[PDB]
């Protein structure tokens, strides 16, 4: 049975809830983004209508195999009337084809849910300028001071300049990076351009990416592995023990490995900075976890809520305990106490 901070009040709708089978009174059900925790009960014999954005509707034709006429695309940054409720689509700032979603009720309250998002100060110019939010359905996966990472642009700058350093050095070193969703890609991508050479990958991921509208990413990716030296493999693989397997794969092209596993948060952000990070190393084997995060900041998600001065805020993640309720309860008060909405 769907939770409560996955329905829309005054509508016909819910949110990311697809698990819990036909949901008493939805009349359309909207899917933020193509990540498993949220499209969970999808597949191909689902008959009720899915709006979403363009980029997920590609996903759930292709990977779900999902009928094209439960799916109900929707462009960004434009008011739509959806079973008579005005609504607009939001670039979330989270993986391809992510998005927020605003409903203006019919009763003149007006509801902001984020999906998941990461909050950026370009959101403060969108379409959420020009008026009040009534609710604010927040994703609260970082709402603790403790969580803090770099900006994406600098993790992307240590990334490109390991790897380039180190095949620059040595000729015959593969670079491997990890994966396991859609999500990131600027990774490998940046990797894959700063040593001229495509991405390489399993057939599965190839049609995963051929999904996203990337730009000239025909120029930019392959099948063909074996006229890549950037591969991409499954994140469980990126091991010492799965990467000797791999090079094993390879036919004496390469004599070295330098990996890169993204992850989000992780406690060695707690000291180290991201210029000093070090990676873990076993013969011709280097891995690096590096915290490229698609989810707002402790101090990014202060910042948004702070801005938009919502009346309540409902959290969608970490709800599963009453100390992480407690908690996240107390952080938005100081905030508007702090703020003096
Ligand atoms: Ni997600």
């Amino acid at each position: 049975t769907c939770p409560f901070y996955k329905k829309i009040p005054g509508t016909g709708f819910t949110v990311d809830a697809f698990q819990y089978g036909v949901v008493e009174g939805c009349t359309a059900y909207f899917l933020t983004h193509f990540h498993s925790d949220h499209y969970a009960g999808l597949s191909k014999h689902f008959t009720f209508p899915v709006y979403c954005s363009e980029i997920t509707g590609n996903l759930l034709k292709n990977k779900l195999h999902v009928q094209e006429q439960y799916i109900h695309p929707l462009p960004l940054d434009t008011e739509c009337i959806v079973n008579g409720v005005k609504v607009v689509l939001l670039d979330a700032n989270h993986c391809p084809g992510a998005v927020m979603i605003l409903f203006y009720l019919p009763n003149g309250t007006v509801i902001l849910h984020t999906g998941d998002f990461r909050a950026d100060p370009s959101m403060e110019r969108s379409l959420l300028a020009d008026q009040k939010v009534h609710m604010l359905y927040l994703d609260t996966t970082y709402c603790s001071p403790e969580y803090t990472f770099p900006s994406q642009q600098e993790v992307i700058r240590f990334a490109i300049n390991t790897a380039f350093e180190a095949v620059t050095l040595n000729p015959h070193a593969l670079v491997v990076c990890g994966t396991y969703s859609i999500g990131k890609e600027k990774v490998f991508l940046a990797i894959a351009d700063v040593l001229g050479s495509k991405v390489g990958m399993s057939q599965e991921k190839y049609k995963t990416l051929q999904c996203l509208n990337i730009p000239e990413i025909n120029s930019l990716i392959t099948t063909d592995m074996c006229s890549s030296l950037v591969h991409l493999l499954p994140m469980m693989q990126i091991n010492f023990k799965g990467l000797q397997s791999h090079l094993k794969k390879c036919g004496g092209k390469y004599n070295q490995i330098l990996a890169f596993r993204p992850t989000g948060w992780t406690h060695s952000n707690k000291f180290t900075r991201i210029a000093d990070v070090i990676p873990q190393t076993k013969g011709n084997i280097s891995i690096y976890g590096i915290p490229y995060s698609e989810h707002s900041s402790y101090l990014e998600m202060k910042r948004f809520v702070q801005w938009l001065k919502p009346q309540k805020i409902i959290p969608t993640v970490n709800v599963g305990t009453w100390k992480s309720r407690s908690t996240m309860e107390k952080y938005f008060r100081e905030w508007k106490l702090e703020a003096g909405y």
